């Protein structure tokens, strides 16, 4: 842990400590003890405070006393010593000075002409800096060459053959953590290539044609269409998952980027089948270079899945057999980050050379060409590691207390997981959009998921989306107008309620056009919440209209927490808009911002549909089949489950707004109800393609997270009734795809502005005497002559979608509705389902008669 540093220094001549004559010491050799310095001056007491540049940047500390420092001091030679101030002593935070003085735009890492390779790196408090150069991925050092310093960037110039060397920094720089200058060995921030587990930077040149798949250039030529941001759905896949289990994928492509190539396989035939229906989207997780997995194949460790199968439903045994080596297998979902800006060594077939790259390469273009554009999970929030030492630290091991963000006290802030960054800091922001510009350009990626957006500064998501934006085929060779931004605006900790800066938090990001998770919509549909009693029921898991037996208050408390839901529901089926207006239950008319959580936050907040990420189910937390298995009445039927499952992912894919789905929504996908499977293995994360199980009853998952619920756990898992069926599977399968491709058939479901929405969309079952358990929604097009609007569908003139929940048929009387020509949807129609089958609307009285746990969509055709 880092030293106390209650003081900071801000600017070339400002110093901000919080205290009631004060001097600055310093010390190059870090010889201080309490003595052992160098140098000394006085501060002189500043009257009229910090500047607003200051205070703007961290707000936190606005009330800090100011301290003048001396201009006859050489600031430039202080930030490489070892400081600290005196009134009580103290050492001090260098961010603000670092970039008052130090804020660089020049190109960092490796350029290449056509007779020379430069090399660049920002290390303003560093005594000495090196580049050690070695004998391929594995062999000794081979030369070293000392860099240059000017206004804290070094480098050096050498020829043409450094071109696919390997190398490492040695910097030389004081570590607070260990109170010593320490000769550190680093690698390069602006890497785009590592030999095994990043330990040495590969100088290769990203832009050479030997790195590229056959094509590639052309790429944006074949990229699928996107006419709007409002036609984007998103699919939720881990990596190693997709093929980790598909044996119709050789052995050694399965688990990395080249299974996406295996166009044949029942893992991409599967990922076609649904692109055909209309998915857009595949949100890969983290796929740079993260700490947790080795590189090296044959350094992983396995569990014996045909004994796993033979351990009972509910025993312990398994998770203790993927517990016992979890920390050496081949799995994890990632958010360990090392170096942004190089893919993963574990998910190439070779972790040294160029592999790693090209495969990429080929899983972008392979994706793009079966109709699927590709999204980056990207976790800018954090770092895996801190401190001087370790192969998984490079950041704070080059410019130590700089990249991370730190309390008042200067320790480490450990919210997002471990060693927040810091965007507020210039070359913190520089480094996350230039990383994204690397990916966007250099891989051709269509979009980036942001991990905890709302530990990232506002202005840094604003100024990325700025440069993306400005990327040209032409220029760049991709088409940055159609890449897509979202990210979770979850707002807590240190920087809630804007606390270092206007950070990216849902409010925050309302009318930014960039799009946040709807946790709302989420909880309303499963009910409860990520850290509440799992027994908790909602909308769509049997609250009030079928309890589970955990007492949750009298019927009329269920009956009104349910009427609550329904209303957070609808406001999110409406692209979850804050001035979406609603007839709640009470019968009152409310804005979506009007009407409140249960912990008082507004329901809808954004300022269009493109903002807002429907989802019920993702990677973290239960799967959906798992949430449902959990939250409704044991004694219900696998095959009511099934149809449970279906309504949840039809209202995200039937809302306006981005539809999300996690990988394994469509077929039943279960993680035996591990709620956090970070670090379960393939045996809990398993993806079947065959269809033959879902990975239901495989044992009691993790302790680690699990334990606690395990009681409510094995009873579930050890009844068969519980456990689907190849048919179920396929069932499922079979009607989301039907759903995916009712939501593309009409550009009604995706409307583009919330002003089309506040016309268009009505809902059609709200007041006090609503129909509990059901809802109906209506999308108006253009109809009769002098339309008040204009037409978007040329086949259908009106929408209606009714979610009945109920486990009965419902009868819903529309009197505005009658007298039209609504027919059942002709994808349901010849639906493979029985039950959707026996819908109907009768025009004399606009009723619509809906089969219980079904979602039915009527349309009038205008011919
Ligand atoms: O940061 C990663 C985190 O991100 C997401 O979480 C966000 C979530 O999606 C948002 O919706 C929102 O959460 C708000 C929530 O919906 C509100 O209802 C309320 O929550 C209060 C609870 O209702 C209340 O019960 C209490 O909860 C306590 C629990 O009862 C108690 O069990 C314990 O919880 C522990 C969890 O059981 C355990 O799982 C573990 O949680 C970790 C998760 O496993 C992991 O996935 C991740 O969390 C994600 C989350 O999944 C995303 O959806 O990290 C978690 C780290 O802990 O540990 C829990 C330890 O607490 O304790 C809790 C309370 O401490 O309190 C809460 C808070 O009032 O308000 C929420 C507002 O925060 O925002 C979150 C992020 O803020
Ligand atoms: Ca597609
Ligand atoms: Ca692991």
């Amino acid at each position: 842990f880092m030293p106390d540093a209650r003081a900071y220094w801000v600017t070339s001549d400002l110093i901000a400590w919080n205290v009631g004559s004060v001097c600055l010491y310093a010390s190059r050799a870090a010889a201080m003890s309490l003595q052992g310095y160098d140098s000394k001056v006085e501060l002189q007491p500043e009257s009229a405070g910090l500047p607003e540049t200051v205070t703007q940047k961290f707000p936190f500390i606005s009330s800090y006393r100011a301290f003048r420092v001396p201009s006859s001091v050489d600031v430039a030679s202080l930030v490489k010593c070892q400081l600290v101030v005196a009134s009580d002593v103290t050492g001090l935070q260098l961010p603000g000075v670092l970039d008052d003085m130090f804020a660089y735009t020049g190109p960092l890492g490796a350029v290449f002409s056509e007779d020379s390779v430069s090399l660049h790196l920002w290390a303003p408090t560093a005594q000495g800096v090196s580049v050690c150069f070695f004998d391929g991925p594995a062999g000794p050092a081979l030369e070293t060459v000392q860099l240059k310093e000017s206004n804290g960037v070094w480098s050096v110039t050498g020829p043409r053959e450094w071109e696919n060397r390997y190398y490492l920094y040695e910097v030389d720089v004081y570590h607070p953590t260990k109170a010593q200058v320490l000769k550190c060995l680093a690698g390069d921030p602006y890497a785009r290539s590592l030999s095994a587990n990043g330990a040495r930077t590969w100088l290769v040149d990203i832009n050479n044609e030997t790195l590229k798949p056959a094509s590639w250039d052309e790429l944006a030529d074949e990229k699928p269409k996107l006419d709007s941001f409002s036609d984007i759905t998103i699919y939720e896949l881990h990596i190693r998952d997709f093929s980790a289990h598909d044996g119709t994928v050789d052995s050694d492509s399965r688990g990395g980027f080249r299974a996406f190539a295996y166009q044949a396989s029942a893992g991409m035939e599967h990922l076609r089948k649904l692109s055909d229906a209309g998915l857009t989207h595949v949100h890969l997780l983290p796929s740079f270079h993260f700490a947790g997995v080795d590189d090296i194949k044959s350094n992983w460790k396995f569990v014996d899945e045909c004994e796993l199968a033979t351990f009972p439903p509910g025993s312990d045994m398994q998770q203790a057999a993927v517990v016992a080596i979890q920390e050496e297998d081949p799995y994890n979902w990632g958010y360990n980050p090392v170096l942004w800006g190089v893919p993963k060594g574990s998910y190439a077939s070779d972790p040294d050379g160029p592999s790693r790259i090209i495969e990429y390469r080929q899983m972008v273009q392979a994706l793009n060409r079966i109709g699927l554009r590709v999204v980056m999970d990207v976790v800018y929030n954090h770092l895996d590691s801190s401190g001087p030492c370790g192969i998984s630290s490079v950041l704070d091991k080059i410019v130590p207390g700089y990249y991370v963000r730190r309390d008042t006290n200067g320790q480490i802030e450990n919210s997002a997981a471990m060693n927040n960054t810091a965007s507020e800091h210039f070359m913190v922001d520089r480094l996350i959009v230039d990383d994204l510009l690397n990916w966007a350009v250099n891989y051709k990626v269509d979009g980036f998921r942001f991990d905890l957006m709302g530990h990232i500064m506002k202005r840094t998501m604003m100024r990325a989306k700025s440069a993306l934006q400005s990327l040209t085929t032409d220029a760049h060779g991709v088409d940055g107008s159609k890449i897509y931004l979202y990210g979770e605006g979850w707002d807590f900790a240190e920087v809630a309620r804007n606390q270092r800066g206007i950070n990216g938090s849902q409010l925050n990001m309302s009318g930014t056009g960039i799009g946040s998770f709807n946790d709302r919509i989420r909880d309303a549909i499963n009910g409860g919440n990520p850290f509440g009693n799992p027994l908790q029921q909602g909308f769509n898991t049997g609250l009030f209209l079928e309890p589970n037996g955990f007492y949750q208050g009298n019927e009329a408390d269920t009956r009104r927490s349910l009427a609550t839901y329904a209303d957070q529901i609808q406001i999110g089926l409406a692209g979850n808009l804050r001035d979406y207006v609603l007839i709640s239950h009470t019968g009152e008319a409310k804005k979506g911002s009007e009407i409140h959580t249960f912990d008082g936050l507004p329901v809808g907040y954004t300022a269009s549909p493109i903002e807002t990420i429907n989802y019920v189910s993702a990677h973290d937390n239960e799967t959906l089949f798992d949430v449902i298995s959990v939250k409704t009445p044991m004694i219900l039927s696998v095959d009511e489950r099934c149809r449970i499952n279906h309504l949840a992912s039809s209202m995200m894919a039937l809302s306006q707004g981005i539809p999300f789905f996690h990988a394994g929504d469509e077929i039943l996908r279960s993680k035996s109800i591990d709620r956090d499977s970070y670090n379960s293995g393939d045996w809990f994360n398993k993806l079947d393609f065959t269809y033959e199980t879902n990975n239901w009853g495989v044992g009691l998952p993790p302790s680690e997270k699990n334990e606690d619920n395990w009681p409510l756990m094995k009873p579930r898992l050890e009844n068969p009734s519980f456990k689907p069926a190849k048919g179920h599977i396929l069932a499922a399968l079979d009607s989301f795809v039907d759903i995916l491709k009712i939501r593309y058939s009409s550009p009604l479901f995706r409307l583009s502005t919330a002003n089309d929405i506040k016309q268009r969309v009505r809902f059609h079952n709200t007041g006090p005497s609503l129909v509990p358990g059901v809802i109906v929604m209506g999308i108006e097009d253009a109809r009769g002559e002098s339309p008040e609007m204009a037409q978007l569908d040329t086949n259908f003139s009106y929408v209606v979608t009714v979610f009945n929940v109920c486990p009965h048929e419902v009868s819903m009387d529309i009197p505005a509705l009658a007298s039209m020509g609504f027919e059942l949807h002709p994808v349901q129609v010849n639906s493979s389902d029985t039950l959707v089958r026996k819908s109907a609307y009768e025009a004399a009285t606009g009723r619509f008669t809906v089969p219980g746990r079904t979602v039915s969509v009527f349309v009038e055709p205008r011919c």
